């Protein structure tokens, strides 16, 4: 088991396949699936799961149950262990182990002799029993080598406390010691990190973006990691961004923009999906939610899709209980029928396994430095307000009916018969990125800089912006009218607002008291357009009033866009 | 002593017996008793206390006095403590000796070889000090049993930064020690915790709700519970407007109602905190409030806070000088003009020792701190709501009690009508709750929550949800006047689709906003609002708006 | 050298001696000058800086290049570092090294040795390490004891990570440890902090105001010359001003030298526009001719540019912090840049000056300013105080009065010196009431925003003049002044007293009838108190300050009160 040079799962025999299923517990017993056994009950959803034309299933080695004392590991479980594997061969399912479990449906499972004062990622202790406990579970699926899908490093191990706690280089160096546990055992195995998106809009020590002779891994600052992990819901207070819910094209828009970012830096699984909401009522909207994110999830570049989760699961017990929207989450009911809103899955799986037998009009601007914890050479980005900023404007280009890419400010920038237009929304950028879009914009890219950066702003940003700083001035709004409609902007970035002078630069656009607000240089074959103003900030503060305003929102872009 | 059947003290004779009386340091030196010890001022106060009616003292045995050096007990103290036990059986008064102390007016006084890194309840050797310190006093102590009002373990120790810095576990192991040691001299001792009213609006480790048999397990070994109380605005979760203020006022009866659902409750802090003249009219109209009040929630007694004005130019009267005048008499010891009720007050209860419309609903897992089985309820958040409404629901003539969802509901026999204010319920409550309603009973459900809607609360609210729906201002109107909720539960609109339930009230969009569901023989009405949260967001327009605040529960409480 | 009774620096001869000149770092290298050492390129800098007439530069001794590895200094460092001192006394320029190196242009640069998870204040290796470094380059330094302009302890040390981790006590006795150990090599050395601004609008643990060396400032031990550093940037500060231009930008950088003014000597040692650009020039040569005399009557000693050249070079931090690389005062060809040949003018007066050896107002500093384990402070915290403290300093300002700073930590100056004093709704513990009280007895005029209920008991009742009848709603208060109508929303710590008269007159009230402004005579002064937060009220209506700004001055004129 490969992944080819498109990003895709190969198998043993070098056809390609599109990984589809669901993520599993049983319905009788949820998180304690390896101590209640319903053997009958799993074997019977394992062949439901086959007959929908599923071909993996993601599952959790829940460490408590397999390590119930330091380093006694319980033969019962191993055997249930060995007996799913098993099972689920014959049935046409590759198995996708979950091995740091861990965080589950708003619990967290941990050995008993692991107490709270014991970070996993760094304490002394944990990292040598976890290492351990990855080389035993490995050595169990050896035997199985060859009909996984990839092993699962765990679950979602970015959203769990013990990342405030450790340092970024202690993440990183216990995921190079978990990786490097499980390859003393399959070398040549697929790895996955299990994240979720928080990769994008926190900076938990999970990230993406490293540079690179350990093993050829496509993200370095996930040493070992093959295959790079997309989790994402509908759930408007989970994201940085509120949106409406099923209906919303911005709700719609968050899984694929998350996609798109991790596909930026190596092959990425929507290894979780959902729509939480799947009662009888939801099925108009669900159903409509799912045959947009899918596909807009595929060209976004997915290599593979796992529902969030199989069955419906009342077992009265913990966490279930406190998070009880979690007991109606099961792509099917309880007579094994496919829920009413969801059947869309199943025909886009199938499709999608058919399969395996253009272009984007604008790239959002990724900075060279994302994560700002213990990160002394970034000039102020943080992982939330990026995020924010990013989703927005990816948003509203969709809806001025652009196609919206990312391009990496960490790397050379791709000549402008590639990327030919670049949008910085509101970003730090530090005198190497400025000296490169420099010469990106003089060999023909069209820059549309919004909010260049004070702390930059030197001879390098104004000789490509083209204007000086001549002073600061006051912090109040501006306010301006393109040829369609007027604007405020509230917000500027660091909070400060600055007097220019032209010196090259002409003045597109003034406020309504006369100042330069956009200004438009050419450079080379290109042409900046700055905008001073937080513009994504800006519109982000007026969100209350997003139903009116949208419109103009999304008209701002299309005004200021330029083509060579 | 010994706490009867309904909560109340008891002495030797098997009377019952109802405290009152005030906490105490002396004019001249405050905090410094017992290194100035003015012991004719000392007994001249405990005479005048006697005179007034009171049958009760508190007092402080201030730690770094009496232990100055590890092991090392100062002989000159506890000589001092014993005249002062003395003094006050010659004068008809009951002890009520503080240990940990500690937390005292804005300072805090910890014996020198307690270090600055030295949590007090983490810290392996302050623990065995304080055990060691612990049975030391009780020693001293024994020899009076029979004349104590209780033991206080201690002066607000919730109140301590080390609550912060200590997990609730290191907490409750603390004070199954400490309660253990003094148990190790006098078993039978009535123990009081000391604690305020933080109990209720911070998790600080000291809690109401989960070995010899208490009241209270959170609080192991505790006989006796306390809440401690001032009108001052920003000591509450909510900002009250001062003593004439009925929310202020409502503000002590219901953190004693609060605790006394848990266990018996002794009112060991009051006071006005004003007591100039200038301000008597108001302290008189307040007293005349919070007294009954208080006695009516359950109260078991009453310490005023405190006996006399302190001018002691120290430390930590400098930095919080409005501490030198908490007095309830002058320097010439007369009862200060706008507290003399508190005097009359207390002769009546002395003497007599000789109702519920609607519940607030106390959820099951109301303390955060490393809480697995919690939803999401935090005191602070939990309590804004409570005390909000249960202001609002006593302005419109209701009387309220607190329910606890951590204990069986009662049949609605006993509790007919429960509201929930916008807190968190878990599949377990749930459960309960619908069978409760099954019953008779009648639910108003403020903001059902999202993250537990499943088919539990769809069956019980009658209703399930088709979508989220952008979180902006719902506007609609009862049938006295209109209303706007800019707030929901976890910052998330529903769009919901009925199932059993009628549509009462839409938003003025055409969604629907309230629903009404006829469950066996009761009744939930749910609003899809954070109702409170709401109404605390527009607190600018208090005095405009609180009418039609009260007027909302008013209009959606159901009777059978 | 020494510092004489008015605060100024005194050569070995016994005359007065204004430090002007700039920081320095090299055009080519930047940070890395001790490893790139372009010595011919540095020399002519020092060349250049004569020329101008400077009589003194500041450089960086950083740290990580003289001891790369734990006890073993350098020598190829060391012996540039001879070398550049010798250039320095070869042309008439004093050097003022600068030893805890450290805190650089946005940067932090260590030795290696230094784990990040050793604090430089507390760390005991991190502390003997530190003193033996200090003793070491002392060493090196004495050679030229006469001819330094003091020794800088580190540059910006409160502005590192490490004061948020070691308490007041432990930064307290590292200055108390590095001093020493340069006074073991030097004991007569005059020895400067190298704080900043920070020092006034944070809690660092370096702080103004506290058998041991007698220096002026106790909270800073072995420290004979405080230090301040300013610029213009408007979110570096806790009110935000609107730049080179903006009265208030220009009031700050006085407003922090008055500051530490009263605390002992004070070096502008950093000051810079930040913005040097040929577009910036009418507004810096503005700017420049402003602050700079104002700094002088504020008690400035001296006078130190950031920084001397233009940065290019693509190094860490310069690629960060752009901006970091356009603040010099010359350009590329050698001369002053448009806009700033005004501070060679102010320099060359102040040469002169110096060859030839006004309050009607004061803001009240209060006793406890630090909150950091501080147990005797009723609740000032420097942000919130300097945030007041700021704003009634310039205002007063604009009301064309000539402002000081009064410290609440001393006895209180008698009304012949210190006539007014403004509380601009600070805390005051019991003994601040009664000094104040016996202040005004003697005939001291007190204008006294928001009197704090949290110390109103008997003594502020007595100064008052009023006791407290009940809290009452904090809703905004509206009344107006014979100038103009007035609406305050803040009230201190978010509450609202209704009051009663007991001496005082009941000078304003708001449009609903109860009493908001109050003056009561008190022996031979007058105490005049204002029932809400007056610099909090203002401060929340900063966006319209362009409107408001001019009423909110004719509010401390309106009161203000004389015999």
């Amino acid at each position: 088991m490969t992944i080819d040079s498109s990003g895709y799962f190969r198998d043993a025999a070098g056809a390609r396949f599109i990984p589809v299923g669901a993520n599993y517990w049983p319905a009788s017993c949820g998180v304690e699936m390896w101590q209640a056994w319903p053997e009958d009950e799993i074997f019977s959803d394992l062949d439901l799961m086959a007959s929908l034309g599923f071909n993996t299933v993601r599952f959790f080695v829940r460490w408590p149950d397999f390590e119930p004392r330091p380093g006694e590991y319980d033969a019962t479980m191993l055997s249930r262990l060995l007996r799913l594997l098993d099972a689920c061969g014959e049935r046409g399912l590759r198995p996708q182990p979950s091995l740091f479990v861990g965080w589950m449906s708003g619990g967290i499972f941990w050995p008993p002799w692991k107490s709270d004062t014991q970070n996993l990622f760094s304490d002394p202790v944990m990292i040598e029993r976890g290492a351990a406990y990855a080389r035993t579970i490995t050595t169990h699926l050896k035997p199985f080598a060859t009909h996984l899908c990839g092993i699962d490093l765990g679950n979602e191990l970015d959203a769990l406390p013990d990342c405030s706690a450790a340092t970024p280089a202690q993440v990183h160096e216990w995921c190079r010691r978990m990786t490097g546990a499980i390859r003393e055992v399959l070398p040549e195995a697929l790895i996955l990190s299990g994240c979720d998106h928080q990769q994008v809009i926190a900076d938990t020590g999970w990230r993406l973006g490293g540079s690179s002779a350990p093993r050829m891994v496509p993200n370095p600052a996930q040493p070992g990691i093959d295959v790079l992990t997309m989790h994402g819901y509908p759930v408007p207070n989970w994201h940085p961004v509120q949106g409406s819910g099923l209906a919303d094209p911005l709700t719609r828009s968050l899984l694929p923009f998350y996609v798109k970012c991790a596909r930026a830096f190596g092959p990425v699984l929507l290894q979780e999906f959902g729509t939480i909401l799947t009662s009888r009522a939801a099925a108009p909207h669900t159903d409509a939610y799912l045959r947009a994110i899918l596909p807009a999830c595929r060209e976004a570049g997915a290599n593979g899709y796992l529902w969030w989760c199989f069955k419906d699961i009342p077992a009265p017990l913990h966490p279930y209980i406190k998070n009880n929207f979690e007991s109606e989450l099961g792509l099917v009911d309880i007579e094994g029928r496919v829920k009413k809103g969801l059947e869309y899955f199943v025909e886009f799986a199938r499709a999608e396994t058919q399969r395996a037998l253009d272009a984007p009009t604008v790239h959002l601007y990724w900075p060279r430095h994302y994560y700002h914890r213990n990160n002394h050479r970034n000039p102020g980005n943080e992982p939330r307000e990026t995020s924010r900023r990013l989703i927005l404007a990816h948003h509203l280009l969709q809806s001025a009916e652009e196609h919206v890419g990312i391009v990496r400010g960490d790397q050379p920038l791709p000549s402008p018969s590639e990327v030919e237009r670049i949008i910085i929304t509101g970003v730090f950028t530090g005198l190497d990125e400025i000296k490169e879009l420099h010469s990106w914009v003089e060999q023909g890219g069209q820059l549309l800089w919004h909010a260049p950066d004070p702390v930059n702003w030197a001879q390098a940003m104004s000789r490509l912006v083209g204007a000086e700083i001549a002073d600061y001035r006051a912090a109040t709004p501006a306010i301006t009218a393109t040829d369609e409609g007027p604007y405020e902007f509230t917000c500027f970035l660091r909070g400060m607002r600055v007097r220019i002078e032209p010196r090259g630069a002409q003045i597109l656009m003034t406020d309504n008291e006369g100042s330069p607000l956009v200004l438009r240089h050419r450079v080379g074959a290109g042409c900046v357009t700055s905008v001073l103003a937080d513009v994504e900030a800006s519109f982000l503060s007026q969100w209350p009033d997003r139903q009116t305003q949208e419109a103009s929102w999304s008209a701002w872009y299309a005004a200021l866009l330029t083509k060579d």
